[PDB]
């Protein structure tokens, strides 16, 4: 009874109270000597997210080249050619919601266009604010992500809500209402390893919000900092952060691994009486 | 700051502040044509042993025909022949402390003398007292499993915690200093599914007694309940447990899977601090 309302998400719709929601990444596969859309790429895509489906994942996550973890600078147009063929396969073949990974408002736009329900955004509305008149036009989910240009934090965990807040505040002057935003702690961003750490250990803060938590922390760097293992050898490090996380009351994970982390997070529900 | 003393085994010394501990499950492998002291089922203990260890063992657990999983019906004069050669070869060659699994005193005895550094009791005392006059005079830490020959329970954590206590009884009694005296919450043991996910989710109360707290949850029935999954399948499942029983304050895991739980055991030390 912690959340009095499901996540709509046009044809889908989640239950935020029965169980920590999965979310399967999909990263593009570029063909080499194409922009986009063609059969190998495409194809890949679509293998993957039905194994996704198929080990567990309750939403699939889709981000082209300028995303995370890559960063490559392309053009909006150029980004549109590769993530709008891989959304409309994907949604056509498989029977989940779909995010789009993009802090860009028009690829937003046009990822909705072909088929997204949910709008993941690394930057929470501050690297392009018109993202969230897009978000509230087409009246869907947005994942306001903390992330900041510098580390130099005051005090960690109340600078973290603070710019949690300043997210939040574009949204809604935006017009999104209270029930399509969902926060993301941002670990792996913007952080020391240290302070990545600090942040899984007071996760809970983020509840006073009151808005849904989706984690993410994925094969990432400060997991192989502490474990000095490389980003193959992960799945014991990205589970115990996955378990933390649903432990201080996580809604969405975010995870490459899918079979294995939704087997842990259907143990830890069971266990948290979730 | 937790404790303000170290577990002291011997030769061998436990930190209980710096790292979650980690005990490694070695059953014997009786061979069929002995009662014990073979090559190849002492050779098979051994090279498990040095496995554990490689793979990041703080402790071994030796147990006989007539502990868990087996509960073989054997005498105290079978069980000797069976476990103190295993004893005596794993603490010559294996440079950690070792737990003897068994709650009967003679074997207690013998399994020190051959070279036992802590006895491991699932019967907390109560199946034959005199365990606690063994451990006494040897002055070895004992770990106190809660158990019961009924699942009627009024209350399962205040009936768990008064069980305890009447180990704990037991043992003081007996002239066990405090030092030496570990708790188990017996997951597993003495508990339907469903009170088994209960003691789990309510861990944390274990540790109003003041005691160092083990959890031995490797691959038990209840995860395979949750999950559907047989026991060779359970590494997520046993894994979303030791979190869990870590995030609860727990200072030991005792585990089959040793490499993976130990990477999951540091990440989570990692994570809360310690
Ligand atoms: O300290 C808060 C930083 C907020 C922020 N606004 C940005 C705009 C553009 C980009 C860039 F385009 F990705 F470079 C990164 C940004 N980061
Ligand atoms: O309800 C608390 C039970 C305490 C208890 N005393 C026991 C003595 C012997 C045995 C046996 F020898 F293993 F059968 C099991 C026991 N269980
Ligand atoms: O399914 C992948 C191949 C077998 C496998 N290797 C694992 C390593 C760690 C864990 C973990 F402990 F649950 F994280 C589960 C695993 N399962």
């Amino acid at each position: 009874m912690k959340w009095d309302y499901d996540l709509r998400c046009g044809e889908y719709t989640l239950n935020l109270n029965e169980k920590t929601l999965i979310m399967g990444i999909l990263n593009v596969t570029p063909d080499s000597f194409s922009d986009g859309g063609s059969y190998n790429e495409v194809d890949a895509a679509v293998r993957h997210a039905k194994e996704m489906r198929d080990e567990g994942a309750h939403i699939i996550d889709i981000g082209g080249e300028s995303t995370r973890p890559g960063f490559a600078k392309v053009s909006v147009e150029e980004e549109i050619k590769r993530v709008v063929p891989m959304i409309q396969a994907v949604s056509k073949e498989v029977k989940l919601p779909i995010s789009i990974d993009t802090y860009k408002a028009e690829v937003a736009k046009q990822a909705i266009e072909a088929g997204a329900h949910i709008i993941n955004d690394i930057w929470g509305a501050k690297a392009e604010p018109k993202i969230a008149e897009v978000a509230a036009h087409y009246d869907v989910p947005i994942i306001l992500m903390h992330n900041r240009d510098n580390m130099n934090y005051r005090n960690l965990m109340a600078d973290m809500i603070a710019d949690l807040y300043d997210s939040i505040k574009i949204a809604k002057d935006a017009g999104v209402r209270d029930e399509n935003i969902i926060l993301d702690p941002g670990i792996g961003f913007a952080k020391t390893p240290e302070q990545n750490l600090e942040a899984m250990r007071n996760l809970e803060q983020l509840n006073v919000l009151g808005y849904p938590v989706l984690l993410g922390t994925s094969r990432k760097s400060f997991i192989g900092h502490v474990l000095d293992l490389p980003v193959e050898e992960r799945l014991e490090g990205t589970g115990a952060t996955v378990c933390l996380g649903i432990e201080k009351g996580c809604e969405f994970v975010r995870v490459h691994d899918v079979k294995e982390m939704s087997r842990m997070a259907k143990m830890m529900d069971a266990m948290i009486g979730k």
